[PDB]
RNA sequence: AAAAAAAAAA
RNA sequence: UUUUUUUUUU
RNA sequence: AAAAAAAAAA
RNA sequence: UUUUUUUUUU
RNA sequence: AAAAAAAAAA
RNA sequence: UUUUUUUUUU
RNA sequence: AAAAAAAAAA
RNA sequence: UUUUUUUUUU
RNA sequence: AAAAAAAAAA
RNA sequence: UUUUUUUUUU
RNA sequence: AAAAAAAAAA
RNA sequence: UUUUUUUUUU
RNA sequence: UUUUUUUUUU
RNA sequence: AAAAAAAAAA
C-alpha cells in the first residue's frame, strides 16, 4: 500500500450531516428495591457518559437486564422486565432467574418494528423487578 | 431479504446469556464538515481542535485518527479570476511540501482537491495541533475531514 | 418416542426464562348497537373483557377489522356497512363499504392496518367509525394483545 | 409493503370462539417441608396472575421443578417428583440432585398421550419432594 | 381493439370506497430568514391547490428541498432539514450546498417504516435552514 | 429495514405537478322511475364526496350498475344502460335481470378507446332504466 | 398505430348485399295462464324493438325460457317447452323447477340442423307451460 | 379455445 | 389464417 | 433499434 | 420487408 | 487495464 | 512479472 | 428443522 | 403450504 | 455469513 | 458490491 | 426492472 | 400474474 | 426386523 | 444410532 500522501481528485461539495444518527449499545445500572417495580427512564441514555448528550430523542431496539448485586440469604437471583410504551403499556414480565446463587440473572425483549418509535428523556423504558437492590442494564438504540 | 419478511408485531423474550463486555465511551468513523477563513496570499494552518464540538457530537473526545482531507472555496474568487484552493498535510512528525491542488474552469464554480494520509501516518491528533495549510484566492475554504474519532 | 403409555423422566436443566403473563393473538368477536345512518365510534375498551378471557390486559395492537351487518335492513333496502378507521395520530377519511347483492344477507367489508399503524390502543380509545342501515353490527377484530 | 390502510373482501359472518383454548408454561413456586410431601394443587393454575382466571379445567402435558432456595449445610439439592392421577396414583419418584451446592437441582416428567385429560381445582397433580423449603415448577399444560 | 361499446357481465356489488388513499409527491414554497429555523407545517399539505382538501391525515415518506431564491452576494446557496417527530424531534441537520453560485442547492431525507405515522394539520414535518430566503420543499406522503 | 432517518442525495429540481390526474372507481346512487329512462348526469362525478370536487372533466371507461331497492311485487329486479355520448347517443340496451326476487339485478359496459373522450358536469353519460326505484353505479374512469 | 386519415388503394366495385343476414338472441315475455299452453308466435321476433321489422323469416336455432313473475303460494315455479314444427309437432314437455321458491325456474331445448328451416310471423315456435303468470324467453336464431 | 353469421386483414 | 361485432359451444 | 406520416423498392 | 425524408420513442 | 521514469520484490 | 511513487494513455 | 394450540394467507 | 404469537421436540 | 447506522471505495 | 467503525442476528 | 397506493384484467 | 394512473427505488 | 418400558454405550 | 433385560408386532 503507499506510504505517502497522494492527492485525491474531489468533485462537487457532497451532501453532508454534523450531527448524524448513532446505533449504540448503552450500559447503565439502576437501584432496585424489594416488592417494588422502577421505571427505567429514557433519559438514562443521555449524558455524556456516553458521549450522547448532544441528543434528545432515541428509538430503543431491545432492553437487556442483569442483576447486577448478589441476591438476599438462600435466594437465588431473579429479574424481570415490563416494556412501557406511550401508546399503551404492556402486562408482560419476561423474567429469567440464576441457576446458581453465585451467579447473576439475566432476560430481555425485542420491541417489534412496528413499536419502534422515538422516546424523550422524561418518558420511560420499562419496569425492572428483582430480589438483587441493583439491576445493570444494556439497552439496544438509536439516537437520532 | 425484507421481502415480506419483517418480524413479529409484538415484543419477543431474548434469553440472555451472562453481562457482555461493553464500552460506554466507543469510536466513531465521522465525516466532519467545517469552513476556515483564508487570506490572499498567507498559508491558513488548520487547527485539529475545530473537530472537537457539541456542534459535530464530539466534545466528548480529545484525540482523532485524520484520515483524508478535502476542500471546497467557500466563497467567490476575485474580478476576472478563476477559484483555487491549495492544501499542504502538516504532521507532528515531520510536515510535508506537498501543495495539492484544485482550480475552477467556471469562475462561479468551486474550485476543489483533496488528499488521502497513508496507513503508517495515521496515529492521533489532538486539538492543539494542526491538520493541514490551506491556501486559497477565496476568503473561505469549507472543508469535509474524514477522521476515526477515539 | 412417541406411543409411550407411561409417565416418562424429562432430564431437565437450569431454570428456563419465563413469562407468567404472555402476549396473545386473537380474532375477537362483539357487537355494537347502531342508529340510522349515524356514525358510532366502536371502542377499544370492548376488546378487554372477561367474556373474551382479556380483562387481565390494557393494551392492545389492533391488526386488522372487520364487519357484518348484525340485523336485517330497512324495508326495501339491501344491508350496508361503512368502516372509517380511526388512530391516533391521525384519523383516516377512508369509508371502506360493503353492500349485501340478497336482501337477506349480511354486508360485509374490513380493512387491514399496515405494519407502520399498529401501535398500541387503550380502552379509552376508539378502534373505527361504523355506519350501517341496520340497527347491529358484528364485528371480529384481529389484534395482538400485550 | 404498503404503508396504508387497504380493504378487506370479506365475505359471510366466519365461525367464531370468544373463549379459545391456550397451551401455556406455567411458572409457579410452592413450600416443602423436611421428609413430607406436598401435594400440586392443580388450582393453582387459575389466576389472574397467569391470564387464565377464565379457565376451570386444565390438559397438564409434562411437569418440571426446580429447587429455589438453598439446601442445608453441607448438603446438595435434591428434588423429587411423583405424578398424581385420579383414575390411579404412581409410585415414580423422578429424582433429580445438584452436583455444585450453590446450584439447583431439577428433573420432571413427561405425561402420556393416553393421561392427558383434564383436572380441575380440587385436583393434585403430582406429589414433590426435596431438601430446600421451596420448589419452583413450571408446567407445560393445555387450558380450556 | 374494439371500436363499439360492449357488455360487461357484472356480478354482486363489489366492495367500493368513496374516499380512498392517494400517494403523492407534494410541491410547496416556504420563506426562510437568515440564521432563523422555519417549522414547516403539515397543514400545507391539506390545500384545494393540491387537490388535498379532503383529507385531515397524511403519511410522510421522505422530504426533498431545494434553495427557491438566489443567494446573498458572494455566497453559494445551502440549505439544512431538521427531521421533526411527535414522539421526539431529531437533532440531524442533512444540508445540501451549491457549487455553482447560480445553481440551487438541495438535499432530502427519508423516514423510516417505524416512524411513518400519521400527521394532522397543527403538525410540523421539518425544520428549514437556508441563506436563500425562500426553499422549494417536494415531499412524498400518503394521504389517507 | 432502518430505524432512523436517512439523507437523500438529491438533484436537481424535478418536473412536478400539483394537480395531477385519478383514475378511480366512483359509487354513486340515482333515482328512477317506472318506465322512464334517467340521464346520468357526469356532474354527479365532481364532488367533495368523492375527493375530486377540483376535477371539471373525466374521461369515462366503464359504467356497472345494480338495482339499489326491492322490485315491485310479484317481480324480479332489471336494469338497463344505454351509452350516451356529445357525437351521437347509442341505441343499446345492455340489461340483467335478477332470478332470485330477493337479489340485485346488474349489468355494464364498456367504452371502446376511440369514444374515450372528456365529458363535463352538464353532459351525460348514460341512460338508465329499471322497475327498481333507485340503481346504484360503479364508474370506472380518469380524472383529469 | 396511424394518426391520420390513410389512402385505400381500392380495386374493382366488390359483390355487396344492403340487406344482410344476422344470428340473434332476442329475449322477450309472453303471458301465461294457469293450466294452459301458450304458442309463442314467430310474428314476437320481428319487431323494431330488435331491429328486426325489415326481416319476414326467421330460422330459429333454440329456445330457454325462464319464468318471469313469482309463483303461487307454497309452491315452487315450473316451465315447460314442447317444441312446434311446421312439419310436425312434437310431444317432449322440456321441463325446468325452481328448487328456491324466490328462484326462476328454467329450462330450454335445441333444434337439430335437420329442422332448422325457416318460420313466418303466423307460425309458432313452441307451447309454453307454467305456474307463473308469465315467462322470459331468450332465442336463438338467424334472421334471414 | 374452436365454430357459425356481418366486417376488416392476408 | 389473425383480429373486431352478434351468436354458440367449452 | 422499432414504430407513425410522405416517397421509393421488393 | 430494406432504404430516403419528417416525427417519436430508446 | 497497459506502458514509460524512480524504488522495492521476484 | 507483481506492487508503491510521478506521468501518460484508456 | 418438524409438530400442537390461537391468528393471518393461500 | 408459508409466516406471526404461545408451547414442544431437535 | 447477512443485515441496519456512520465512513470509504467502486 | 467489498472493506473499516458501532449494533444485531447466526 | 421490481415494489407501494387507485383502477382494470386473469 | 400483465397493463393504465400517482409514487419510489434502479 | 420396527416400536414401547428399564439399562448401556455413542 | 446400536446393543442387553421385559413387552408388543411382524
Ligand atoms: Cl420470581
Ligand atoms: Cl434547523
Ligand atoms: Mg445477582
Ligand atoms: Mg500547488
Ligand atoms: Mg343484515
Ligand atoms: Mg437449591
Ligand atoms: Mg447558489
Amino acid at each position: 500500500n503507499s506510504n505517502v500522501v497522494t492527492m485525491i481528485r474531489a468533485g462537487s461539495y457532497p451532501k453532508v450531516n454534523p450531527t448524524p444518527t448513532w446505533v449504540r449499545a448503552i450500559p447503565f445500572e439502576v437501584s432496585v428495591q424489594s416488592g417494588i417495580a422502577f421505571k427505567v427512564p429514557v433519559g438514562s441514555l443521555f449524558s455524556a457518559n456516553f458521549r450522547t448528550d448532544s441528543f434528545t430523542s432515541v428509538t430503543v431496539m431491545s432492553v437487556r437486564a442483569w442483576t447486577q448485586l448478589t441476591p438476599p440469604v438462600n435466594e437465588y437471583s431473579f429479574v424481570r422486565l415490563k416494556p412501557l410504551f406511550k401508546t399503551g403499556d404492556s402486562t408482560e414480565e419476561f423474567e429469567g432467574r440464576a441457576s446458581n446463587i453465585n451467579t447473576r440473572a439475566s432476560v430481555g425483549y425485542r420491541i417489534p418494528t412496528n413499536l419502534r418509535q422515538n422516546t424523550v428523556a422524561a418518558d420511560n423504558v420499562c419496569e425492572v423487578r428483582s430480589n438483587c437492590r441493583q439491576v445493570a442494564l444494556v439497552i439496544s438504540c438509536c439516537f437520532n
